C-alpha cells in the first residue's frame, strides 16, 4: 500500500511539508525507477550525472566540443519520477540518498504517469517566496526512453508532455525548466545569469554536452564552477591539538595533512574551509566517518588554486 510518513523540507529560510513514502512502497518506488531507466548498476543511485569542478585542462575539450551552460541552482536535486504504483497515480521526488517523497499535482497529464522520470533541482523563488522545482533534463518521456537522445529532443520531449499541464496556487511547487545556454553565447550567459539570480539561489555556472546521452554517475563531462570560497574537505582530527588527517587508499592509512588551531576531539569528522595558507574549522560532521580521500584533497587544492571565474569561462569563447 502506500505508506507515507509526513515530512517537511526547509530552504533557504522556506518550509514544505511533504509526503515521504517508507517501507515496501520507497523500495518499489526506487525499484521500478532502476528497472525504466534501464540502470544496472549494482547499488542504488539516482539516474542523473553528478558534475564535477571544472579545472584548466578542460578549456581544451571545451573549446572542440559542443557544451551548453547554465545557472548551478542552489536548491536540493531530485529525480522526479511519475509512476502508477498498485493503481496510484504517483508523482515522487527523489533524493540522492533514495528517500523519497510524494509531490503532487492536479494536473499531471495521465500519459506521464506512463512512466516519466525527468531530472531537476527543489529550489526556493525568491520572488514569490514560493517553491519551483526547476527542469534540467529527462531520461524517460511517457514510457519513451528518452536517454540516449540529444538534450534537446530530451527537454522538447519533456517540454510538450507538460504542455498542456497548468499550474495551480495550491501545487506544491511551481515546475519550472533550466534555460541551457551555448557555451559560445556568453554575452547571452552573463545576462542569463544575471537573470536567473535575481529569481534563484545560484552557485555559479553548470557545463553540460550538448550531445552525449544521459549518463549515471559520476559524469566527468560535466562541470561545475563554483565561486571558489566554497570547497570544503572533511578531516580527520588525528591529534587533540588539531593535526588533520586524510584518508590514502594505497598506503590505507589517514594521513596527516594540515594542523587546525586549538584542541579537538581525536578521531572527529570536521568539516573545514581553506583560506589565507590555511584549513579552518566550520563545523563537525558527527554524521561521517570518512574523510575525504587523498584524491579529492589533492583535487580541491588544485582547484582552490586555480581560482577559475566565470568570466575566465565565459571570455575564452
Ligand atoms: N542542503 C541539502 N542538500 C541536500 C539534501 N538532500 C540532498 N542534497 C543535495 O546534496 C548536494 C550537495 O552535496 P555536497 O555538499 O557533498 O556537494 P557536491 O556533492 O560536491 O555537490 P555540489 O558541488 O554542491 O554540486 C552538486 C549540486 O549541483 C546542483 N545542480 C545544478 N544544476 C545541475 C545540473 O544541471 N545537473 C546536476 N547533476 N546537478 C546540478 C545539484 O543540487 C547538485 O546537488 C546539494 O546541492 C543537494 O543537491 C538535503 O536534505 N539538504
Ligand atoms: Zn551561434
Amino acid at each position: 500500500n502506500i505508506t507515507t510518513e509526513r515530512a517537511v523540507l526547509t530552504l533557504n529560510g522556506l518550509q514544505i511539508k511533504l509526503h515521504k513514502v517508507v517501507g515496501e512502497s520507497r523500495d518499489d518506488i526506487v525499484a521500478k525507477m532502476k528497472d525504466l531507466a534501464m540502470d544496472d548498476h549494482k547499488f542504488p543511485r539516482l539516474p542523473g550525472p553528478n558534475p564535477v569542478s571544472i579545472e584548466r585542462k578542460d578549456f581544451e575539450k571545451l573549446k572542440q566540443n559542443k557544451y551548453v551552460v547554465s545557472e548551478k541552482t542552489d536548491g536540493i536535486r531530485f529525480m522526479m519520477f511519475f509512476t502508477r504504483v498498485f493503481g496510484f497515480k504517483v508523482c515522487t521526488i527523489i533524493d540522492r540518498a533514495m528517500t523519497v517523497y510524494l509531490l503532487p499535482f492536479k494536473n499531471i497529464p495521465r500519459v506521464l504517469f506512463q512512466g516519466s522520470i525527468f531530472d531537476g533541482e527543489l529550489c526556493v523563488d525568491i520572488v514569490e517566496k514560493k517553491f519551483a522545482f526547476v527542469l534540467f533534463d529527462a531520461v524517460v518521456v511517457s514510457g519513451v526512453t528518452v536517454s540516449q537522445m540529444d538534450l534537446a529532443s530530451r527537454f522538447f520531449a519533456m517540454k510538450r508532455s507538460l504542455k498542456e499541464f497548468k499550474n495551480v496556487p495550491e501545487d506544491p511547487a511551481i515546475l519550472r525548466y533550466k534555460e541551457w545556454i551555448p557555451l559560445e553565447h556568453p554575452t547571452i550567459i552573463k545576462d542569463h545569469l544575471k537573470k536567473a539570480n535575481a529569481i534563484y539561489h545560484t552557485d555559479g555556472l553548470i557545463i553540460m554536452s550538448v550531445d552525449e546521452p544521459v549518463i549515471y554517475g559520476r559524469n566527468f563531462n560535466l562541470f561545475k564552477l563554483k565561486p571558489g570560497t566554497h570547497h570544503t574537505i572533511d578531516f580527520i582530527i588525528m591529534s587533540e591539538d588539531g593535526t588533520i588527517g586524510i584518508f590514502d587508499p594505497n598506503l590505507r592509512k589517514n594521513v596527516p595533512v594540515g594542523k587546525l588551531d586549538g584542541y579537538y576531539n581525536k578521531g572527529s569528522i570536521v568539516e573545514c574551509g581553506f583560506a589565507d595558507g590555511t584549513w579552518k574549522y566550520i563545523q563537525g560532521r558527527s554524521d561521517k566517518n570518512q574523510a575525504n580521500d587523498r584524491l579529492t584533497y589533492e583535487k580541491t587544492l588544485l582547484n582552490i588554486e586555480e581560482n577559475i571565474t566565470i568570466d575566465e569561462l565565459l571570455d575564452l569563447f
